[PDB]
């Protein structure tokens, strides 16, 4: 398979970063290995994100990052495609020699390239992950999918953005970033402010079309994963695993602590500062859009249900601890309850969260 030759040199460069101690060191070996892997491009090697047929023909080596993690060496690239007609058939490009929003990132990087002039010119960016099993996430990608098009269906305003997983083996596989998202973690270390401070500074203030956009998308996005963390019972969730986009949604990441497999689902009193507190009309509006959502969640159970189970039937998961975990899924919807005791529910989630 020289098509993917590609891929197992990059999972190759993630298992060897897992060796090296420090964001700094990493940083420099992987810097050196692109570097030495633009030797072999192009080539006839794809990636396997993209929806189009092409052949890499680059992998800028200043502009990869490495990630942060406790175990593990994430680290996002950024490769180089000259899109085809067809894979196998289209030749192979001759190699021309050498001497942040994604519009500069592709500006830069496209002004700085020897293949950035040509038509057929496209960059791809990918977070590739080695040691971890994405198929955790795949299963929760595939739930989120789902549940969109549940709340897009019945009408509910709630939001959050299913981000593309590739299983390459049982212990690798390439995550698609979200392109104009930092972490919360970083956005509060950057600033140095709170959340309602760096929405009021940088949107604009209370009574601001920006300020109240922004914190609609806020709140629609946090009772949206709220939903996913109960229903998926996400744990290990932290401001490291939590990111805030350019709109002002936050959107929740790795999902691979989910099901049968403390850490879950807060809503600290920052949060519930960027909905102007608990005696509030958007905290009001929070509690409605999970109500909303829940009872649209319950009238289409069995087409998330069905993407639970073919996901586990061929599988030995960590997170399927055999029919208990459906039998706790179904349990989760709550049927046999009335809309009256499902605000009760979604009133006690709430304390809960707090
Ligand atoms: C406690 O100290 C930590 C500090 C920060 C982080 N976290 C982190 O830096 N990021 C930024 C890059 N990351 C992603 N960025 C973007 N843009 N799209 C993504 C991901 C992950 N999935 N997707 C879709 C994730 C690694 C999250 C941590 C864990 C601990």
């Amino acid at each position: 398979a020289p098509e993917r030759e590609f891929i197992k040199s990059l999972m190759a460069i993630g298992k060897r970063l897992a060796t090296l101690p420090t964001k700094e060191q990493k940083t420099q070996r992987l810097i050196s290995e692109l570097s030495l892997l633009n030797h072999k491009l192009p080539a006839r090697v794809w990636l396997p994100t993209a929806g189009f047929d092409h052949h890499v023909v680059r992998v800028p080596h200043t502009q990869a990052v490495v990630l942060n993690s406790k175990d593990k060496a994430p680290y996002l690239i950024y490769v180089e495609v000259l899109e085809c007609e067809n894979f196998d058939t289209t030749s192979v490009p001759a190699r021309i020699p050498e001497n942040e929003p994604w519009q500069e990132k592709v500006r830069r990087i496209r002004e700085g390239s020897p293949y950035g002039h040509l038509p057929n010119w496209r960059l791809l960016s990918v977070i590739v992950k080695c040691g971890d099993d994405l198929r955790q996430e795949l299963l929760a990608f595939q739930v989120l999918k789902q549940l969109q098009s549940i709340w897009e269906q019945e009408r509910v305003p709630l939001w959050i953005k299913p981000y593309k997983i590739l299983v390459i083996s049982a212990d690798s596989g390439m995550i698609e970033p979200v392109v104009n998202a930092v972490s919360i973690h970083q956005v509060k270390k950057q600033s140095q402010l709170s959340l309602l401070d760096y929405f009021l500074q940088e949107h604009g203030s209370y009574t601001t079309e920006a300020f109240l956009s922004a914190q609609r998308n806020f709140v629609q996005s946090c009772a949206g994963y709220c939903l996913v963390c109960y229903l998926l019972q996400v744990k290990d969730r932290h401001n490291g695993n939590i990111l805030l986009d350019a709109e002002g949604h936050i959107i929740h990441i790795d999902f691979g602590f989910i099901l049968s497999s403390t850490s879950a689902f807060k809503l600290t009193t920052e949060f519930v500062d960027v909905m102007g507190g608990l005696d509030g009309d958007m905290f009001n509006y929070y509690k409605m859009l999970m109500l909303q959502g829940l009872i649209a969640a319950r009238k289409h159970m069995d087409k998330v249900v069905q993407i639970v189970e073919i996901m586990q039937q061929g599988s030995q998961l960590p997170c399927f601890h055999g029919s208990s975990t459906i039998r706790n899924l179904k349990e989760r919807f709550h049927m046999s309850m009335t809309e009256e005791q499902l605000q009760l529910l979604v009133e006690q989630m709430v304390d809960g969260s707090m």
